[PDB]
């Protein structure tokens, strides 16, 4: 329990939310903190910080200041990035400052990836 701004989402007994907003999310053993915002998304044994996530599935992953849209994260670490209609796995995948749409990352030198695999949703 914490400074959640939960509308109608689920946050399990061992999940946590702090100064963050939740809209019909399903947060299972997961952490939604520091102005994170979720909308109709599944978090499972995962952590999210200052990110805005919509219709996503985030399993055993860590997410920081990222914009998840209609995408899946599975065993990854992702920061300062945007993902649209994607499925991203490793495990131990690492992503920094990327923009990714249906399995294709932008060719910008700002995008870093290590130990990862990308796919279309």
């Amino acid at each position: 329990d914490g400074t959640c701004v939960n509308t109608n989402s689920q946050i399990t007994a061992n999940s946590q939310c702090v100064k963050s907003t939740a809209t019909n999310c399903y947060i299972d053993n997961s952490q939604l903190v520091d102005t994170s915002i979720c909308t109709r998304s599944q978090y499972s044994d995962a952590n999210v910080k200052k990110s805005v996530t919509t219709d996503c599935n985030i399993d055993k992953s860590q997410v920081y200041l990222t914009t998840c849209t209609g995408s899946q994260y599975n065993g990854i670490y992702i920061r300062s990035s945007t993902t649209t209609g994607t499925s991203i796995s490793g495990p131990g995948c690492s992503i920094s400052t990327c923009t990714i749409t249906r399995g294709v990352a932008t060719p910008a030198a700002a995008c870093k990836i290590s130990g990862c695999s990308l796919s279309a949703m």
